[PDB]
């Protein structure tokens, strides 16, 4: 009778809805805006904190804060505000009669799970809850049981291999390189053409430029030579004050940081080498099914041409006698929520929620022994 | 056998001289004045424009323009006229047989730099030239190879960390808050006492008031409290007509914009926070030396008490077991030119010059491959 | 060697030996030249050398 809630809680966006639906209902950015200037007109409902899309609507006079930074909930009061907004204003449900499934990146500190369990059980008084891993839900929404999942959101890029439903925890890769860092790099390299963007409001403008105009080049040096030789790669964008900017080679220099992370000073490997070393740390017999099932998920995998670039780099890295297939659905930026909707709707799942009585008898540490 | 020219062409002043010397010869402000009233006297040796100190003396009948605005050269004919003035009239030097060294703030757009190459080679026809970063020359004048440089001039305030001669480009911070913004804020808050300063001639008068009477307070709140409760902090200044003004809490409120930049409505952080984030973005081992080698340069660091205040503010943010030393030599106003003179007169430097023939096959884009 | 430890912030560090097997022979030759010439300060032409292996 009761319908479980699925709330995919990413670093940049939050996707909330009911289990069983095909698409989430409440998709809105996880920001809290606070007023920065002097309020002179008395009345008219001047609130002290705006949460969600109205913070985007009034972002010119607000300082904007992300409570989740690289998968870490830093400011818990703002995250409680976002949870209150997504329960009472967006979905408009009573949380004390609905189970709630939550998502989390792996290799994340254990205080985060305990504090989410404490806030969801004590403040909102839910009857049951569960915390799941995002890549596992991506493989659930993919409809298969074997594959290696590369999930990259706004703050974290993780990589999990699963064979026949059994995960390999020693081969899970994590990398703090995602859309926030790509946005900051694009803010850095727009100053070469004279466009200055510094404030937190215009960071969203640079993010919109990144979403609309960036793509992954198949060969970087040839695309450098093509951009230097001609001007056919240039495109124009309209700022919301009416100014028109144009960008050339900055379209594909920005997602190249995912493949060459020495552009922002990190000495770590690119995502193709991260996927290759995740496959090579796995056992000898399961690599053949993992090369053919590179499941691709998350929001920063929506660049044009990223899948062909991953195909070229992994086929270069792997031995030539094998087939490498990369699975990129067109709905892959919602795959974590769709897998959460699939998982909460199974009849075989309904005994492994964390009930209120288990929390009362075991404290917040029940989430370590039950979830994962 | 020829000598190199060193020309620090900062946004407020031009400081030019020969390499190997210890002090610059031609120091004059980067202004171009044009007449704004009608000429009624026949003869008199009247000119269409004035430059440098000659524009400074006759400023009552002139409109003054700064060709450099926050580091970016806006008007190029005026900058060409200032370069012609500092070559032919100030230094008495024919520039076709002396190589020249120029300075530039980091994260500037590229299109200045090539043009800064182009009319150095096509107009003045120098045999060689080079463009350097100001903070690197500050470390050259300091005599050491490890440190983080806070260089704040008239238009650009930037932090650059260098460890063992290796710069870290991902940790360079730029902030467009410097002496002109402090001057405009001082013109804004001087209207509270009834003193109006609106024209561009009397902006120089307010700049002189800022140079003579302003200081950085150690703690802001008790300084405001003792400014309100007494009159010992007040000082008097004589205008060149004869009028005498008296200022009180405006002496320390105008440097406070460097530490509290919300006074002019800017969302960004202060210089202590900017230096702390620039240190914290660096690698984990090198932060031991970066706390102990804070180097200041530029005229905006000439306020009394800025070093003690910056030490107290960095000491609050850093952990208590780290030793923080700020180096503020009394000659650090001229330190960019001194490092330019040390670098140009150095023996292994004379193969990094961008000569005439390399510009001839490479176009103006030689400066990106060679300089920095 | 030790001067790579003192400057390890601005360096990437590589081990030529990985699980006992020498992988990068140029870096191993560099370490051998450093330990013969800069640490023991001897010429290898007049000293027999004993080596160890797993
Ligand atoms: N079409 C697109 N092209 C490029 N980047 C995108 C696109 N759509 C979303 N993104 C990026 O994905 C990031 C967040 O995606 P997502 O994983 O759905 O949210 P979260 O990280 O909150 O889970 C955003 O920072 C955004 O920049
Ligand atoms: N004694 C002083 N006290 C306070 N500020 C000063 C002093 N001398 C110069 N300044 C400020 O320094 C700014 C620029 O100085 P400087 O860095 O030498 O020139 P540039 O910015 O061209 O490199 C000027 O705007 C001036 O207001
Ligand atoms: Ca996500
Ligand atoms: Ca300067």
């Amino acid at each position: 009778e009761t319908t479980a809630l699925v709330c995919d809680n990413g670093s940049g966006l939050v996707k909330a809805g009911f289990a069983g639906d095909d698409a989430p209902r409440a998709v809105f950015p996880s920001i809290v805006g606070r007023p920065r200037h002097q309020g002179v007109m008395v009345g008219m409902g001047q609130k002290d904190s705006y949460v969600g899309d109205e913070a985007q609507s009034k972002r010119g006079i607000l300082t904007l804060k992300y409570p989740i930074e690289h998968g870490i909930i830093t400011n818990w009061d703002d995250m409680e505000k976002i949870w209150h907004h997504t329960f009472y204003n967006e979905l408009r449900v009573a949380p004390e009669e609905h189970p709630t499934l939550l998502t989390e990146a792996p290799l994340n500190p254990k205080a985060n799970r305990e504090k989410m369990t404490q806030i969801m059980f004590e403040t909102f008084n839910v009857p049951a809850m569960y915390v799941a891993i995002q890549a596992v839900l991506s493989l659930y929404a993919s409809g298969r049981t074997t594959g290696i999942v590369l999930d990259s959101g706004d703050g974290v890029t993780h990589n999990v291999p699963i064979y026949e439903g059994y995960a390999l925890p020693h081969a899970i890769m994590r990398l703090d390189l995602a859309g926030r860092d790509l946005t900051d790099y694009l803010m850095k390299i727009l100053t070469e053409r004279g466009y200055s963007f510094v404030t937190t409001a215009e960071r969203e403008i640079v993010r919109d430029i990144k979403e609309k105009l960036c793509y992954v080049a198949l060969d970087f040096e040839n695309e450098m030579a093509t951009a230097a030789s001609s001007s056919s790669l240039e495109k124009s964008y309209e700022l919301p004050d009416g100014q028109v900017i144009t960008i050339g080679n900055e379209r594909f220099r920005c997602p190249e940081t995912l493949f060459q992370p020495s552009f922002i000073g990190m000495e770590s490997a690119g995502i193709h080498e991260t996927t290759y070393n995740s496959i090579m740390k796995c056992d000898i017999d399961i690599r053949k099914d993992l090369y053919a099932n590179n499941v691709m998920s998350g929001g920063t995998t929506m660049y044009p041409g990223i899948a062909d670039r991953m195909q070229k780099e992994i086929t270069a890295l792997a031995p030539s006698t094998m087939k490498i297939k990369i699975i990129a659905p067109p709905e892959r930026k919602y795959s974590v929520w769709i897998g959460g909707s699939i998982l909460a709707s199974l009849s075989t799942f309904q005994q492994m929620w964390i009930t209120k009585q288990e929390y009362d008898e075991a404290g917040p540490s029940i989430v370590h022994r039950k979830c994962f």
